[PDB]
């Protein structure tokens, strides 16, 4: 009944946003996922985060690069916990997009994860430890995950030891 | 019955927003101001978006800090130019703003202006060049404007001579 | 039961973070704050993260300046969600801060807010949205809050119509 | 009516091929020259003073790296200028960036995205200024923005065949 | 048609930081030309200026500008003469805006840029004076006698830091 | 007596070895482990307490994008550390580089440049430091210097032929 | 006769480098400091390090701002760690000094630090660092000066909580 | 016997400054190249500083990249004109290149050209021009080659008119 909502700008973010899918469906945690534009498609946007809001919907995630408005768009229509992800193409390497995408005012709170890939993850990740907070299992799985990249970078150091 | 919109999502923005009401007003252009957030009233901003332009706004002007929104979303509810202007408060310099502005995606243009008091200023003049395309009378006075700021820029190459 | 903990590494950041501690107190949450530094006392910093997470702490929110690793220190000892807030001190305006807490890399996420005061409210707003999944009378509070800002808004609004 | 689109270099022909796609699709009219504020001053001056006077409506100047070809435009007409910062060059373009759009109060120059978004978003702008004594124009810039809504509506359905 | 150099400056308001430069000129013995002269609200009487400095003997051009500083690339576009661009501090961006837009020249237009600031106007006036000084032998060694002045000058310095430890 | 050097993953590894091949060339002994200060903060602590025990005379550390390794390190020994930040990401190592180099004032990490040569560095710097007690090892940096000014003097001449 | 040499290209710097001093001084650490430009005095700057190098200094400290060239002038000169720390003045905030300090080439390395004050004060301290490797004197004092930083900032804890 | 002396840190760089080479012989203008590090090399590089300008260099040109002290070592040891030029190589652009040359103290000026080709094409221009003053020859030459870009940049607008 719980659920995670994804939205991307244009279908040229499904490359960077796989990772979430990933992630997400790695954890067990139910998720939608729309090309949704603030700026080519505003009305339809709007609809979509509040029906998506009104259906139990838990936490947003937005990815947009350039003048990135995706996020503060969803969370102008919602009291719902917005993740905001800056992409990283374009010629300013997605310094754009991230300071368009974390400078917001005083009361309207979106939560920035890194440029890229490494912030798609994180924007999954993120968005599990919140719904965490209600669901045992989905915490059991974050323990899990971290126990095991912890015996994954030792083996990578144990790669090491023979190399030296 | 053609005039100019100015919106400003912040009392604040009023201090450097006000270079532009002067401008304007010299130039005998009527104006319409209002606050209006893109962030924390976003539908008032849509609805008197799309009530100016059906009521003869000719340009829309939006001014906005931090990560501004404000001139994307007016854009993406019309057709008429919009102009943005970045303001400089915050630690940044207004280089946020700047690029939050600038940077719209192809499809849906923001005329960016300077930061803080010269965009103000600019914004007014480059609406005024836009409706002087079909208002002889403004095109006349921009011209005169024009004029009278060589003479005034003689004037003090002139005093700059006695100082030497 | 439930409790947000604010961490700063010093006492400097205080003046930044009053603007969390208000917001909190107006929404009902009770909140712990410590200065504790990830660079000057690591050990105590890490005690308190780990017992405050079982205590019941829902959300960490950390503040830091410069080379902020304040939160990726928290987030390396919890899978609550930790908020961080760049704070804007030294000449570079806070974009050291800002860069330093917000590129983690993917599995270790941080929820990174705006640059100073605003990044300060903002933390507190976002910790209580998420909190707010839990909590029906923390989610009506949010709904007036946001009314009460669009109703202050408003008369700013109607103000200004009368100094034009 | 017409657009009148400069730019200092061929090398910007990449970019701007972008912007004349997009006026031609909406029937616009245009003219395009090569002309430097650096290398060729005073042919650029010739032929601003002499578009202006024969209708040009807007003006679009690109250029890269310390990009003056806007700034040298709009002082010498009162028509709109529209500027577009090329991206080449080691700092993504941010260095042209700076130079088009901090312009001192008095002598605007709009500017636009930096690169292709920004040579389409130019002509894009230039139409949506014609428009305002156009109406063909004005209904031709709705129905462009409507077909976009339908392209990104199938993206969407094609995205959910895959989830 | 005797050397000397010309200052432009598009506003009243690079006064504060271009005295730095007439100071230096002035102690040297250049004698120097200066105007409120604006790329942007008065280019052709910035033009007009230009050619005319340029045929009545002027060795070097010294613009100084902010913002989006295009003077010191306007002045270049019309004479072979060197042109040294001083970018001005000023605006939120701590001249970082000028400093590029005065620099990044294409190749073949040549503005040779300094630093940001009242250094920087020092450092025009004297690069113009070591230009003129390829031809003039006073100018020459005046420059050097500068160079052992400061020498002395940071030389007590240092002595007064020893007092002080 | 040895260096240490410690990096958050493999993919460094292509930077760091540059600092491998350096030690080894001047004889200092080195260890080198994959240690993540967000990832494995346990582990990284309690090795660096150990080596600290067992005569580590100076800690390298390489991160890139948020690079919190060096300023973990720095916090728990009074060893010199030496940060090195990677140049990977979209922001050319800028993240990284004021993310190691801007420490409050007590706790220090001396920084060297972005990417190989920073690595090149952080190896002759160890060195540089432990050369204060080691004169075997300060006679080799003395010789390296001089065999590379022989190679610019070399370049030098083979470039009088290309004129 | 282990001691450190401290160069400053010009007086201004010394409101910054009082700073090291005192740390220096507190530690008990012998110290020469002098006004040297790598640009206005280059033949001095080097007599003096070839000199103090011979003396037995052990660590060079050069402070410089803007476009900072002291540092690399003396790497270039001697095998002796050489610390650079960048001076905060200007518009640019140091970044230029930053840049131009750390950025040294493969081959001939400089130790940079923070920008002004902190990086002083840790200049200071990272020389005491490097001497205590030969002086359990000098390592004793260092662990009891963190000791003291750590008590410190545990009364000011103590003095937010009665507040809170 | 006037000539323009080019010294550039390394063999790296001759990639670049081989469009200097060309302008000059274009011009008719004598030079010298030297590989001159005033890291590695110091001692060396002041004695052809020195050395030359005795000779009668009128004009040096020095190209680096990274933190680039070449250009500012050659000012520090001779009153004749330095032109610097930053190399583009390197994650950040040549923009540590470019701050660390043109941002010298008052008192010892550098002229810095533009990043990488452009600088070093307008390097040998801007040499040329200051030998031009004292070599009508020269003079001519500048026109002429001024005169044959603008049929260039003609003959380029009319290829463009055949294909609209």
């Amino acid at each position: 009944k719980i659920f995670v909502a994804i939205l991307m700008g244009s279908d040229s973010d499904l490359s960077t946003m796989e990772t979430a899918f990933t992630e997400l469906k790695s954890l067990g945690i139910p998720f939608e996922a729309h090309i949704l534009s603030a700026h080519r498609t505003p009305k339809e946007t709007v609809e979509f985060v509040e029906n998506a809001d009104n259906r139990g919907c838990a936490v947003f995630i937005a990815a947009a690069g350039l003048a990135a408005h995706l996020a503060g768009t969803i969370a102008a229509h919602t009291l719902k916990p917005v993740i905001g992800v800056p992409m990283a193409g374009g010629s300013l390497g997605g310094l754009d997009a991230l300071l368009s995408t974390v400078q917001m005012p005083g009361g309207v709170p979106v939560a920035c994860t890194a440029i890229g890939k490494a912030g798609a993850k994180n924007a999954a990740i993120l968005a599990a430890q919140i719904i965490a907070l209600q669901d045992k299992s989905i915490a059991q799985k974050l323990v899990q995950q971290r126990t095991a990249k912890r015996e994954t970078l030792k083996k990578a150091d144990e790669n090491l030891q023979t190399q030296l």
